[PDB]
């Protein structure tokens, strides 16, 4: 039995991304597109800044702009949440705490729209400070590797997830991203319940040295763990 949602993602799928921002009013648009291998948990995009200057760090948004995109091991692909939902969508919303700065608050639609993958954001912060990490760009442009940690959320249909980002200040100390998130059904289709588990993903940030706009180029690998269903037994 391979799902609607599955099948959907068996192959090359094309990535737009749109997001609005404003953070402490300062307001900015960005786009993105690239192409996603579930199969690999491998994607490549490349997103620009179509306002201007970002007034904000590019690793700072990463988490932000597809976690259907995650390689399933097959022995855990009944707790594949995200392409369960597929081709209606979900919801994904996050509260992302900079400790001692200010917060982004995120709400996305990530649905197909033909036989592309479309993660449609809107990102509000607040409480920055004029001269920290963030609005001060004191963060180093680098290598994102944590995992997050989901688990069920019976009462919406859906999941929750946190993980700690730890983004390198530029004075070699560490600015910490403490992540909340929420993913609720767009559609009403079957319902799948995860067992607790995490996403291993790893983000490599590289620039396009053809490209003049404000960008980041990224490569990405995103992988399912931490529960086995006797697979150990087989060896
Ligand atoms: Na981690
Ligand atoms: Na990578």
């Amino acid at each position: 039995m391979v799902s609607k949602g599955e099948e959907l993602f068996g192959g090359i799928v094309p990535i737009l991304v749109e997001l609005e921002g404003d953070v402490n009013g300062h307001k900015f648009s960005v786009s993105g597109e690239g192409e996603g291998d579930a199969t690999y948990g491998k994607l490549t995009l490349k997103f620009i800044c179509t306002t201007g200057k970002l007034p904000v760090p590019w690793p700072t948004l990463v988490t932000t702009l597809v976690q259907c995109f995650s390689r399933y091991p097959d022995h855990m692909k009944q707790h594949d949440f995200f392409k369960s939902v597929m081709p209606e969508g979900y919801v994904q919303e996050r509260t992302i705490f900079f400790k001692d700065d200010g917060n982004y608050k995120t709400r996305a639609e990530v649905k197909f729209e033909g036989d592309t993958l479309v993660n449609r954001i809107e990102l509000k912060g607040i409480d920055f400070k004029e001269d920290g990490n963030i609005l001060g760009h004191k963060l180093e442009y680098n290598y994102i590797s944590h995992n997050v940690y989901i688990t069920a959320d019976k009462q919406k249909n859906g999941i929750k997830a946190n993980f700690k980002i730890r983004h390198n200040i530029t004075d070699g100390s560490v600015q910490l991203a403490d992540h909340y998130q929420q993913n609720t059904p767009i559609g009403d289709g079957p319902v799948i319940l995860p067992d607790n588990h995490y996403l291993s993903t790893q983000s490599a940030l590289s620039k396009d040295p053809n490209e003049k706009r404000d960008h980041m180029v990224l490569l990405e690998f995103v992988t399912a763990a931490g529960i086995t269903h006797g697979m150990d037994e087989l060896y």
